[PDB]
RNA sequence: GCCCCUAACCCGGCCAUAGGCGCCGGUGCUACACCCGGUCUCAUCAGAACCCGGAAGUUAAGGCCGGCGCCGCGCUCGGGAGUACUGGGCUCCGCGAGGGCCCGGGAAACCGGCGUGCUGGGAGGGGGC
């Protein structure tokens, strides 16, 4: 149950669902000792690098300026995702609410505390943390729309709609979605 | 080499008749793609992108072509209209602000109709010198 078997396939072959990326992230508020922390927390979580993820304004009610990292993020591909996935999936309990669904395609679910996935431990230094899954679903020819030479659209039809999406969880992934 | 003809590709000019939304078809030897990988050059949180190496799969999408509808847009077309406005003259009217006549120019909105990219160079392909 590999990335490149995981692959939800109609009755055209380019017309198959897959993975294309998950993305982890963790919104603290000012720290970077704070910050550090979370940043720790996702590189051993994921086995990927995080990055670092600056305020786009200065919000003074929440004491943040534009500019300074305010969060970190890491996106996951291929392998890294799937594994990661399955375990953030566990924490949860193969449980995904039908209305956590966009039209487009893309699942997020949150994760309340880290410690209901496993291989992790309770740490009295790095604490407690919450965390947001973002699982994003895509038919092949989406680099259409993200080359750098002649960029377009992507037809309607090549696009992963919200029934695809729910079906590849289910039949898939084998999530309970309600 | 040379001349002529000619799809999709490359470099352009004018920069919506070229744009936008929806629907229905065409195109795949080659060309354009989607596509397959990340040892190497290069790249990032991330081989997603960029860059490199490829050729299993596919015309589902992009590109290009044809048709229909609506919006937007365009037109040296009809009306609006010789209307509005206006250069020159006046012992012409009006209490007056202003109007009128003659000679010379002359719109716009809008309504209807038509249109919905045109074109320069090159590669490739075909024919001859």
């Amino acid at each position: 149950m590999k990335w490149k078997e995981l692959v939800l396939v109609k009755d055209h072959p380019m017309k198959r669902v897959y993975i294309e990326k998950v993305v982890v992230n963790i919104g603290v508020g000012t720290g970077g000792e704070r910050l550090e922390k979370a940043a720790n927390l996702l590189r051993e979580l994921t086995g990927a690098e995080p990055s670092l993820r600056r305020a786009k304004r200065s919000i003074k009610d929440f004491g943040i300026r534009k500019g300074e990292p305010i969060g970190v993020a890491v996106t996951l591909r291929r392998d890294k995702a799937v594994e990661f996935l399955m375990r953030a999936l566990q924490a949860v309990g193969n449980r995904i609410k039908r209305s956590s669904f966009d039209e487009r395609g893309n699942v997020c679910f949150g994760i309340k505390e880290h410690i209901m996935l496993p291989g992790v431990k309770y740490d009295p230094a790095v604490g407690i943390w919450g965390m947001d899954v973002c699982v994003r679903l895509a038919k092949p020819g989406l680099r259409v729309q993200l080359r750098r030479r002649r960029r377009s659209k992507v037809g309607k039809g090549q696009l992963v709609t919200r029934e695809e999406a729910v079906e590849f969880f289910q039949k898939v992934l084998g999530v309970q979605v309600d």
